[PDB]
């Protein structure tokens, strides 16, 4: 497991941006999805659409080799949710 | 040689003082909890004063982008606290 962070900004304005942390990548994963839930029986589009409607997200992500976070960006946590509801 | 710089906070024991900001520089974000040092204040103080300001966050991280990996390096608080004294002593 990773140690993930994971920053929203859900509108235009700028003190909107929150964070949390989490374990695994897939425990931030599962918090997104809850988030669009909580919005909301769905198809992935609307996922995307809901992903496309923050003002900004993305992740970072523990490397233990090189101690150092990986940034991924809102494309590649779309491509994560795709993977989880294929 | 300026480094893409995540500012991480937690204000108060509240989970929804959580906040980030976006920093050109290490030294813009330096800057930015210097200004909330000063805001909280709201200039005449002793260094015990900045760092106990910091230490009453309920959390404060950075998270700083490395050329020599294209990756973040997280600094913790200690490591924050020695770079705003370095800052406002003059480099």
């Amino acid at each position: 497991s990773s140690h993930t962070v994971l920053l929203i900004q859900t509108s235009p304005r700028l003190d909107s941006r929150t964070w949390g942390d989490y374990e695994s990548v897939t425990d931030a994963l599962d918090a997104l999805c809850k988030m669009f839930e909580d919005f909301l029986t769905y198809d992935v589009s609307q996922v995307y659409e809901f992903l496309d409607k923050l003002s900004d997200v993305s992740m970072m992500i523990f490397n233990r080799e090189t101690g150092q976070y990986i940034g991924r960006t809102r494309a590649w946590i779309k491509q994560q949710v795709y993977e989880m509801m294929r």
